[PDB]
Parts: C-alpha cells; sequence; structure tokens
C-alpha cells in the first residue's frame, strides 16, 4: 500500500510523520526542486540528513517524530508506478496542475485523494477530474489544515515546528461513513484534536472564516495599495482606517459576501454559517461584556445593519487581545499589527504576489464561476476580482521593465472552471 | 457701573480680562478663601503681585494680558454694594448656594446674570430665584465656556495660560436680543470666536455634547469602580473595553439618553441636537473613509440600531488622532489614554469625588427632576443616578474611619429642584 505525498513544505511534512507513525503505508513525497529553489533547499536538506523532524512547542501533542520517507521526488513529472492514496498538501489553486502531470498509470491506481487546504469547490475540480481515469474515486475535503508549522531555519527546512492546534476541524467524503474517514475520525481521536464528520466534502470545504473574510480584508483599494504599491508608513492588516483597511464600507462589503456565499450554500443545501458565531467561538474568542450570547447565537436572524454592527464591534474587540497580561499602564498585546506582505522579487528575479491575496483570488474566482453556473448573482464577489484584476494591470503598465509571474495574468484557471462547470452539469 | 465675578479660578480670570479691557464695568471678583486652599492660595498670590495674567499659546486671540481689578472679595458673605451685572464663573452647581449669600441690597441691584458653564435648566433656577429680588431681570446662558484655561504653576494661580478656543458657542436671553446680548455678539466677532445666538438660554444649554456623553461614560459599574475604588491596572475612560468603557451597553445606554433628553427638549419645543453630527463637526473630526456624509447628516432619522453603530464607531475613530503624524512604525497619537480621576483627600484630609462624575449627578439630577415635573419618564436617567448613589453608599460603608464630603450627601439639591420646580409651574 503506497500513498503519495505531494508538498514539501512544512505541512507536507507535519503530515507525512503521522502518516509514517500512524499508518501502513509507505510515503513518496513530491515536491518541485526541479523549478523552485525552496523545493531545491527541501530536496538538498533531505538529501545530506536523510531524515525530516517535527517539533512541538505546547506539548499534550503526538505529532513531534523524526522520521524518514521512501522516496523523495524532485518533480511531479518523475512520479512513478501505483498509489492507492494520494494526499494534496499544496495549495488548493496547484492542484489540477500538479494532477494532470501525473502518468496515467498513477492515476488510474488512486482509489482516494486527501485534500489539506481545499476552498470552496476544490472536491468538485478534483473528482471531476479524476473519474476520467477511476470509477469509484474516493475525495476527502477538510475545512482547513490542523494547524501552524512553520520552518525555523530556512537552511534546515527538513526541520519544521508545529506551534499551535486548531480548536476544531471538518472533514467530508463524497463516500460517506467509509473506512477511510473512520481511520481519519480514529486518528484525530489519537492526536486530540476534535473533528467533526461533515456530510459533504463542500459542506467541509465552507467552515473555513478566511473564505469569508479574506476577500474584503485583501482586496479593497487600501490594502491592494498597500500590497502593489506600499505606502509611507506602515499600515496593518486588521487595524481600523487610518491605521487599516477597517471602516463600515469593509464590513458592509463583509455582509454582502456571506450572504451571497449563503445563497449558493442553499442550493447546495449545504446548512449555512454562523459567520460570527463561528469567530468568537471556533476562532479567537472576546470577553463577556463585548459581545451579548444571544445576539451571536441569532446572528443569522437579526437586520443587517446589526449584523454589521456585531462584526465590526469583534473586530475592534481584538485590536488587542483582550485576554493577554496588561502593561503597568493598562496596555495589553498589540494583537492586531499584523503587516501587509507586498509584491516581492523571486530567487530568479520574478515579481510574486504574496499568497494573500493571490490565493483569495482564484479561491473567489472559483466561487464567481460556480455562482454563475447556478445563475446565482455575486456583485460584491465580481467587484472583489475586478479590483484585483485592475491592480495587477496596474502593476503591469507601472513595471514594464520588470518579469513578472503568472499570477498578473489574463484569464487564469480556465482548466479548473471547465471542470466544475462539467461537474454541476452532471451533477 | 459695577460687575462682580463669581469665582477666582482660571475661567473667571480670563473673563476679568476680557471686562477688562472690553467693557467699562469696575471689576470685583470673589471666591471662598475662607474655606478652601485653593481660593486661599489664589487670594494670597493676587494680594502679593496685585495683579493677574492671562497668556496665550496659538497666537491670533487677544484674550492676552495683565489686568488688576478693583476688589477681590475672600467671601461671598463679604459682598456689599451694588452690581448691574453678575457673571457666574464657578460650577454650576454653586449657583444658588452662592446667590443666596448675597445680601439684599446687593440681590435687588442686580440686572444681568451671565452663566459661564450651565447645565439643563440653569437658567430656570437662576431666573426664579431672582425674580423675588428684581422684576425684569435678564439671564444668559452660554452652551459652554470659550475654551481651556489653566494654571500652569500652582504656586502662581492668579497666571493662567488659554490653550485652546472652542469652535463654535451658542448664547441665549431671558431678553432677546437685549443690548447685553449685541455686546457680547460684537465682543465674540473681536475675539474670533463664532458665537450662534439663540432665541432662549435653555436652548443654548443643550448645545453641550458632555450633557448627554458624560453619564454613559461614567455612571456605569465599570467607571464607577475605577473612580470611587480604583482598578489592579490603569484604565482609560475612552477606551473599548477591557481597557475602558467602551461597549455596545455603554453606546445603548447613551443613545437611549439622547433619546429622554430629545423629549423634554420637543416639550419646551427646542430644536433636537444631531448628536453625532455636533461630535463629528464640532467636537473633533474623522476621516472621510470613517463615516458617510449622509449619515452624519440624517442621524436623527435612522434605525436606532444604526444610531448606536454610528456612535460605536465614531469613539473607535478617535482611539488615535487619525490626523495626528503617525510613527515610523504607523502609530498614532494616543488620544484615547485619558485616565479617570480617582476619589482623592482634601488638604483638609476630607474624601472629595472629582468633578467627573459629581458633576454629572447634579447635571443629571435636575433633568430628572424636570422630566418628573413633565410627566416624561427617563428610565435610563434613573438608572445613572442609582449607580452613582449606590457608589456613595458603598463608599460610605467601606471607609466609616474617614471624613467625607458632602458630595457623599443623601437628598441633595432641594433648593435648586424646588426652583425649577416653582418655576415650571409658573410657566
Amino acid at each position: 500500500s503506497k500513498l503519495l505525498m505531494i508538498g514539501t513544505g512544512p505541512v507536507a511534512i507535519q503530515l507525512a510523520n503521522i502518516c509514517y507513525l500512524k499508518s501502513d503505508y509507505e510515503i513518496d513525497m513530491v515536491g518541485r526542486a526541479s523549478t523552485s529553489e525552496k523545493s531545491k533547499r527541501l530536496y538538498q536538506a533531505y538529501k545530506k540528513e536523510k531524515q525530516f523532524e517535527v517539533k512541538i512547542q505546547n506539548e499534550a501533542h503526538q505529532h513531534e517524530g523524526k522520521f524518514e520517507i521512501n522516496r523523495l521526488y524532485k518533480d511531479v513529472k518523475n512520479v512513478k508506478g501505483e498509489y492507492e492514496t494520494v494526499v494534496m498538501a499544496c495549495t488548493a489553486d496547484a492542484y489540477y496542475d500538479t494532477l494532470q502531470q501525473l502518468s496515467l498509470e498513477t492515476l488510474q491506481s488512486v482509489k482516494h485523494v486527501i485534500l489539506i487546504s481545499p476552498t470552496f469547490g476544490s472536491q468538485m475540480i478534483v473528482e471531476q477530474f479524476m473519474s476520467k481515469f477511476s470509477q469509484d474515486i474516493e475525495v476527502i475535503s477538510f475545512s482547513t489544515y490542523l494547524g501552524d508549522t512553520r520552518i525555523v531555519d530556512k537552511e534546515a527546512p527538513n526541520h519544521v515546528l508545529t506551534t499551535g492546534v486548531k480548536k476544531k476541524l471538518y472533514m467530508g467524503s463524497t463516500h460517506s461513513n467509509s473506512t477511510m474517514c473512520q481511520r481519519i475520525s480514529a486518528l484525530a481521536e489519537q492526536l486530540k484534536i476534535q473533528l467533526e464528520v461533515v456530510e459533504s466534502p463542500l459542506h467541509a470545504e465552507t467552515r473555513n472564516s478566511s473564505l469569508y473574510v479574506h476577500p474584503p480584508l485583501f482586496m479593497n483599494d487600501f490594502s491592494l495599495k498597500a500590497i502593489f504599491e506600499g505606502t509611507d508608513v506602515p499600515v496593518y492588516v486588521y487595524k481600523l482606517f487610518p491605521e487599516g483597511p477597517i471602516t463600515m464600507t469593509l464590513i458592509r462589503e463583509m455582509r454582502l459576501m456571506w450572504k451571497e456565499m449563503m445563497a449558493i450554500l442553499q442550493a447546495f443545501r449545504v446548512p449555512s454559517v454562523n459567520l460570527l458565531q463561528f469567530m468568537v467561538k471556533e476562532n479567537y474568542p472576546v470577553r463577556p461584556e463585548t459581545l451579548d450570547e444571544g445576539d451571536i447565537e441569532h446572528f443569522e436572524i437579526l437586520p443587517d445593519i446589526l449584523q454589521e454592527y456585531l462584526l465590526y464591534v469583534r473586530y475592534t474587540a481584538i485590536l488587542i487581545d483582550p485576554f493577554s497580561q496588561p502593561d503597568e499602564n493598562g496596555h495589553y498585546f498589540d494583537f492586531s499589527a499584523v503587516p501587509f506582505k507586498q509584491v516581492y522579487k523571486n530567487e530568479q528575479d520574478v515579481v510574486q504576489i504574496p499568497r494573500m491575496p493571490s490565493e483569495d483570488y482564484y479561491r473567489t474566482a472559483m466561487i464567481q464561476h460556480i455562482g454563475k453556473m447556478l445563475g446565482i448573482k455575486t456583485p460584491m464577489i465580481d467587484q472583489f476580482l475586478t479590483r484585483y484584476e485592475a491592480s495587477c494591470q496596474a502593476y503591469k503598465d507601472m513595471h514594464q521593465d520588470q518579469q513578472l509571474s503568472s499570477q498578473f495574468n489574463t484569464n487564469l484557471f480556465e482548466g479548473d472552471k471547465a471542470l466544475v462547470t462539467k461537474f454541476l452539469e452532471i451533477n
């Protein structure tokens, strides 16, 4: 029994250690060391030491350990042979591009595909693609990765550190209560990670707060300026204007996107997301005096303006960490002083757009395309994308002397969109 | 022509200089140097130097200058002779107590009484009292003092510094467009202080933001604890919980008090106060992106919850001064880190309650009593006072070994209330 782990970043390393300790699969891993200095460094490090290592901080987690794998591939094209299980530990916008590079023999052997950090509609894309090779492929989607895992030293990228673990994760499968789902559930039990099993992967894919909040926070004129052009003075992702983007306008844009998504979800008969309850009970808490318990519970019943007021207030309450130990002057930890990553040059001197908002463009584009196919209007989504696209075009015209990545290109994701088109036609 | 200035604090000194330079009155002043170490120091300082001095910072103001007066009285009881004009430059809750100490001869000569820092209903109290001595007394109320005047050195309290000047003041008189009103208007012109003349003193008395916001901000369990008992760590008047009192609950309490006041004002056929427009255009501005101009203009039409959201947002926008020059790290001036003054001992070792909320108890009590007389319910006002009264009773029981001021006493202001009773019966 063989497993292919796609990805060589810290997430893939943490997951491979779990497979190593708690599964019976022979484990191969594959990055893009042929084309990325990052993957190259990982390959060189593994090649030298011949082991990976996970460490933990807050103990009472069985994620730690040194392990080795069977084969580290340098490039997806090099992958050979049969694999019943493939774990996608890359970014969701690479699922199609990487799978489509595997061999026919490899693709026909795959029985289960596990999506660690999918977006809304990842499963649909992946299932429709695999359906051409397997007859009954199982696709599993998690809501998010299980925590935070980082490289503490860039010259030892085979050594990774898992710092925090999420309170709750969700998981759904195209094969309900499959034997594979059951072993994951039992595995979560071992790791002391609460896992709620959900009836569909799509439903799991919607239990991600960053789906609803990242596009409002990054795809507005203030944030997009900070990212593509810069500011005279540092600004911060989570602060109120002028220190950051957050305003009544941003918050309205946030409720409008949530409601457009709740429209799509209803079509699929997927339960709605109590966004405020999600933020307050699963992400970070606020003091009791800040929000009324009845308002958080009934968030979805409440008038639009009160929904916005509660969301605004939520964000003001975590300008600090109100549970941190105050200063002798009453000053708490500046929880909200998170800078924007700006655009930046490669080792090959190529301009890249950081993950936020480049990942949010893909995710938002897919929701757009899904919304279009159901005849569901997404006017707020629509404006998020035109804004991002106008900043990409503006960067092109203003930086003609610079090598730019494919992220600045028009008409991306055609393969992905065709596959959800075809999936929804059939279903 | 003689003028009596009641008060010897920095406000009285600034006003006496204006009378000195721009009027033809002989000026006497009166404090309580017999009973207050403060007034004593002022009397000793004036006695020695034989002059007062006003200085200014931001120039383009004709308030500065060294001056002398005709007679500084040590105690209100010592006042002798006739005075056509009396300027009340003390706190509003002393208007009755000080006037009632003047002689019959003095009271019968008074033709005009000028209230610098009245509360809602001060004029009614003062007019009804004087009516027993003069037949046609003129009473003038301003909305607030004209700016900020301080003592920079406590051992030279006859030297005062006026730092800031308000954008706009309001003034009304019981004697419309009187010759006295006209000379004040012309005087404001000279001083480059915008002055809007209003048809009644009561109407001027309602153009004070601190009337509507101080009681919510100080007469709640969080603030009252900070003032009467203290905190483990400094808390701040204008910050969000837990750093300060501001919450959705506080803001609701603020809109409820504003609406109860707007009920009373309507009875008197006094125009209502656009509270948010007042805060934003006359007190301190916010950036355009923070509030919608149409929402500020139509504030009084808007649904209750949106009124609260706008008020909350207003307060979050001035956590910093968004017009200040940012740090090299994006950090603005901490505009909201105003500590609470706590209870404190006299030079006579007597516990006092600071001006906020002791002045707000009087002001709120008078509005309560007015509301009661019109048959207008004031449930939010009512709870503000019971809270303050419960903290006074609690301080008494917890500090029986301490000398306490009359501010901790039950059934205060009986004279004041009887006078507004009688005024409203007659009118």
